[PDB]
């Protein structure tokens, strides 16, 4: 048993590959890849439950950051927004928003945003998944900020549209403790993730 | 002030109209809603941390008190591989061969993850679970490598069957019945009542 606590956006991205390569070196580990709010994957590593987490930066300890990546928006298409190639800060501002639960990093940074602007920040309806903010959106009321790979299925629903902004950026990174280093399949998956 | 839990499948299936429906007609009402394993789902209802949850049923759910409970409706188990899948050349896969090639499955706390096991024990065929996961965007990402394939029921795979990567196949059966439970004091509040009736004349279709 391997077990991971991710961010949502990494199992549709670029874990996958990681995934399979480390199955194919040890054929006899059974993966487990939870996907979780920043807050709560690192919980459940203090806890002993992962060996392993993949979490943002608002939140013995071994970090490696892994890349940077803009916030970008999702909107139904022809959403008035998808008519912009570029979406203003000053018409964004206007629309309400489907934005994350507490104890996700991304909730905590277009919070911050909307602090730093002294706009109010118009929070309709509160989701957990990549899942449900698609459906959400798709239905036409409401408009989101993600980081671009959570976006990649987006891209391809014409129900949808994604447009960079006028940045706004997220950091991802890996992060075990040492101990958990000097056992191979785990040090293995750390490299693994870099490796690729 | 109205939180919901619910299985994955109803976000990306028939909620996103009833949320709209609802914020439309309460708008100073603010929506959360948490997409949850069936165990879990019951644990925060139980908890007073919901007011009301979408679940795979139990068998067990009317033994409560206070409880409520709504059939939305029963559907099958279907199968979901990558495109270029062997088994994607079957229209109706069969079982005797489904029980060769290893699967994603769901971990701990989904009902999925029992009635797939237990299937698997009826059979006398030993499953091999190479991985465990907890969302179908997970699902879908890992089943478009082409070695994994995965048991799903079928308004889960609303969004992978749009997905010329991924193939969905009915089996040659299982299924699954979605049920809304909640508790009767619950439904005296009038925003929870809407919910509950907005789900009823609408998530089955």
């Amino acid at each position: 048993e391997l077990c991971i606590a991710a961010i949502h956006s990494l199992c549709g991205s670029y874990l996958p590959p990681v995934l399979q390569k480390f199955c194919r070196d040890y054929p006899e580990v059974q993966l487990r890849v939870t996907s979780l709010g920043s807050d709560r994957a690192l919980k459940v590593l203090k806890d002993g439950l992962v060996d392993l987490a993949i979490v943002m930066n608002n939140r013995d300890m071994v970090v490696e950051v892994l890349y940077d990546e803009p916030i970008e928006l999702l909107t139904a298409a022809n959403h008035p927004l998808a008519a912009y190639e570029r979406v203003p800060w000053s018409e964004l501002v206007r629309y309400p928003q489907v934005v994350f639960k507490d104890g996700y990093g991304m909730q905590r940074l277009v919070q911050e945003k909307f602090e730093r602007l002294e706009a109010t920040l118009q929070a309709a309806l509160e989701v957990n998944t990549l899942d449900a903010f698609r459906g959400v959106v798709r239905q036409g009321e409401l408009i989101a900020l993600l980081p671009s790979s959570a976006l990649v299925e987006a891209r391809l629903d014409p129900t949808l549209a994604v447009r960079p902004l006028a940045g706004l950026t997220r950091r991802v990174v890996m992060v075990t403790t040492q101990d958990r280093l000097q056992i191979p399949p785990i040090k293995h998956f750390w490299q693994l993730v870099r490796e690729n």
